[PDB]
């Protein structure tokens, strides 16, 4: 079967190997050292950012991954929790990685007290809506960035 | 213009206050007293960055807007960026360049502490709002999910 | 102070004209000859397309238009009306003349048997979606068109 | 191994499964049909002067009703010659991921190419993410909002 567990000095390997996935798929490329500053900051304990890696209890291969972090509300005194990215190897799919990837953030959420997790989506994303619709929920907003960026 | 913003001052409390209250109207929800100061807490201590700020009318100091913003990480940049939280301007204040200006302070402040990339969201059903923001922004392709129940 | 009626012979200029500027608005260009094609079958009894105009009581000036048409459904035994244009005179907006075209649709809608009145509008169209969200509701649809047309 | 599956316009004789799929289609959007309506949609489908038609999926091996789709002509201000939409699209449970849906769209593309309406649409629910995975392959996402009057 598939776990999950937050990343460790071994799984940056592993983790980077996604993350380039990851970067294909939203055919983007960021700098090389934001690999090594964002897997810092995993690691710090300091800094509420984390990630969390899927491994198979077999082949003990890393499989998928979800880079999640902490930040303010002015609508309660709880902290929300983002899920900033969320990557399954295209070759391990639908065995319900993504979802146990999902669900380790919310049961990690719930031990910090910052229990409201939300994340976004491309609109033209089904595959990862058909697995969104079953653990959450799409909330009826508009997402408006600042013109350039 | 008639109409400038400025970052909150511990005599904006009132003014403040009373458009969240408003704020909370429009939302049609009901926040707890206590979180209001904790806001306005927040916004007064140099060393959390969340910040606000309101759109005065230079006739008289009165305070006929509301903007709340705050800085958060990120895993595609080494450098955070800004979320606006809350905007708001009174209903006889409306339509002046007030929500405008707001929007503006946000873009000028998160360029000054180096972390330009600034966004938010609204309802879809809120044509009022998006008017504006079509103007100062653009509606960004993705769809927010939340976790159940919250 | 507005009246909304349906178009006669004598609207014909007057309708064309709010017909090319509702085609500026779109940034598009459609033939003369659908101009001709259009009016034809408003006035023709037969076809089941027919387009209104809103008009200044105090004179006789047209400062709105509203084409509309019937079409058959598999989810009932009585047709849909389907509202294909509206446009109101640039200097006539937020009088009520869009309100009032909308709601005379219903109205024929209602004596034809079709109640059923339903429309589509660009997603960024706020100023029209201000009044729409007054006299009718979002449908949580996403509309797909067939590759190239 | 491979599935080969026929797509063809309905004849009296398919009445029987395409209504078994109507059926199962309203079981998925959850509302409930009179069976008058199966009735008078299959009227017109075989009514020859009546713009409305509907193709079937059929297994090439059992001639198995597996997949339906509803569509119809209809006017628009925008051309002279009219336009067609796709209204109803259903491929049973143990049919899918098998080519069936896309076949049967692309008969309906097809026909109108035949009939001078090549102009082709459909709408599906903003949720409907099973089909808009089909969707995005054989159409595009119009960016349009859909306005209904109230109470209908
Ligand atoms: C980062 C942001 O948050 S958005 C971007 C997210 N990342 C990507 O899109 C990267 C590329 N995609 C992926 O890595 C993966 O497809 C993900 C992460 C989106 C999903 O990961 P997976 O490991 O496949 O998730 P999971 O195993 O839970 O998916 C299976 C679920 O989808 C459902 N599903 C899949 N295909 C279908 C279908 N055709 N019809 C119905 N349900 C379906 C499965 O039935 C299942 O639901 P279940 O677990 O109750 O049975
Ligand atoms: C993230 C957020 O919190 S989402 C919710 C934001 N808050 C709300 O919606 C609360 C209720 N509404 C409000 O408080 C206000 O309507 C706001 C803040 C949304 C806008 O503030 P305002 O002070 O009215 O903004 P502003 O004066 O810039 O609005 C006018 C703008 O809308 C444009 N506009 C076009 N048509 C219209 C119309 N029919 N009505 C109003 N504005 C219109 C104006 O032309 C103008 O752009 P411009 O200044 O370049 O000419
Ligand atoms: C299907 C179609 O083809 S989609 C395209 C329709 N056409 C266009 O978009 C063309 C360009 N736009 C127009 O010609 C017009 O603006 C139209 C047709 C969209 C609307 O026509 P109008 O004559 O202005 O409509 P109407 O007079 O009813 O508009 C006023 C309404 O908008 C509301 N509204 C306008 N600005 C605001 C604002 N800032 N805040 C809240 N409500 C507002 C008014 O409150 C009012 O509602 P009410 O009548 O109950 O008081
Ligand atoms: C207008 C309309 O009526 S809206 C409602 C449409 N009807 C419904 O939703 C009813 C319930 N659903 C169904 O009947 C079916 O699932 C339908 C009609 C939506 C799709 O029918 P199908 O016969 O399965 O379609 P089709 O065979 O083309 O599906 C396969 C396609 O989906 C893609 N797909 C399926 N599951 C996945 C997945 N998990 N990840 C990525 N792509 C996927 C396949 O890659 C394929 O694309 P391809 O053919 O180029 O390889």
């Amino acid at each position: 079967n598939i776990t999950v567990r937050f990343v460790t000095e071994n799984d940056k390997e592993g983790w980077q190997r996604l993350w380039k996935s990851y970067q294909d798929f939203y055919e983007v490329s960021f700098p090389d050292d934001l690999d090594d500053f964002n897997f810092g900051r995993f690691l710090d304990p300091n800094i509420k950012m984390w990630a969390a890696v899927a491994v198979e209890s077999s082949s003990e291969k890393i499989i998928g991954m979800i880079n999640f972090f902490n930040h303010m509300t002015t609508w309660d005194f709880k902290d929300k929790i983002y899920i900033n990215d969320l990557y399954v190897d295209e070759n391990s799919r639908v065995k319900g990685a993504g979802g146990k990837l999902i669900q380790f953030v919310y049961d990690e959420a719930d031990k910090l007290g910052t229990p409201s997790v939300y994340w976004c989506t491309d609109e033209s994303n089904h595959r990862a809506q058909l697995l969104y619709v079953k653990v959450g929920y799409k909330a009826p907003k508009i997402l408006y960035k600042r013109k350039g960026y």
